[PDB]
C-alpha cells in the first residue's frame, strides 16, 4: 500500500490524482477530501492567505499522521497533497485520498487525517 | 444547490465529474466517495422509482446538513471486477458536514434503495 505526499506552491487537479488513488482492485473504497480556501479563513475584505511550509519537517510530520492512520485501520493507498504560497477563496489547497476494503474505515482515516493535518503539521499562515 | 443524479450503465469518470462538484467558492468542502465492485455481476434497478428515491435521499440529506452541490451517481447492467459503480461527492463550508452527509447517502443507498443483483 503506497502512500503519495507532497507539498508546492502549484495547482494540484483531482482528475489527475484520482487514477492512481483508485486504481488497485483491492482498493473498493476510495474516499477523497478537498479543502479550499473560504471566505472565513479572511473574514474581512478579500486579501491573500500566504502560506509557508517547513521544507522536510512538513512532510515528515504529514508522513507520520499517515502511519498513524496505518495502525488503526486497514488503509491501500493514500495520497495527502497540500499547495501552499499566496492563495485565494475558492483556490484547493488541500487533497487527502484513501482507499479501503470497508467504506467505514476510509471515511474514518480521511476525517482522521484532516483533523490531524490542521492541528499537528507545521504550516505558518499570514 | 443543485442536485446531479445519475442511473445508467455507461462508466463514469470523477475527474469529469469533480470540477462541477467542486466550482462554487461556498462550497469549499468537498468529499466523495466510490464504491467499486469487490463473474459478471449484473445490477438491476426500478426504472423511474430508483431515481426519485436518490433525489428523496439527498433532500433528506439537505434537510439535517448545510450542503451546496452533490452528485449521486450509481452504474446498472453487466459490471466486473474493479469496476467503479457508485459515486457520491457532497459539498459543503464545513468539513463535518460533507463527511456526514455522504456517509448518510451510501448508508441509504446501500441498505434501502432499489438496486439488486439478477
Ligand atoms: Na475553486
Amino acid at each position: 500500500a503506497e502512500t503519495k505526499i507532497v507539498v508546492g506552491p502549484q495547482p494540484f487537479s483531482v482528475g489527475e490524482e484520482y487514477p492512481w488513488l483508485a486504481e488497485r482492485d483491492e482498493d473498493g473504497a476510495v474516499v477523497t477530501f478537498t479543502g479550499k480556501v473560504r471566505n472565513h479563513n479572511l473574514g474581512d475584505s478579500v486579501n491573500a492567505l500566504t502560506l509557508e511550509h517547513y521544507p522536510g519537517m512538513t512532510e515528515k510530520a504529514l508522513a507520520e499522521i499517515v502511519d498513524e492512520a496505518r495502525n488503526r485501520w486497514p488503509l491501500g493507498r493514500v495520497t495527502v497533497i497540500h499547495r501552499i504560497g499566496e492563495l485565494w477563496p475558492g483556490d484547493e489547497i488541500v487533497f487527502v485520498g484513501v482507499t479501503s476494503a470497508h467504506r467505514s474505515s476510509a471515511f474514518e482515516a480521511g476525517q482522521f487525517i484532516m483533523d490531524y493535518l490542521k492541528t499537528r503539521a507545521p504550516f505558518w499562515k499570514r
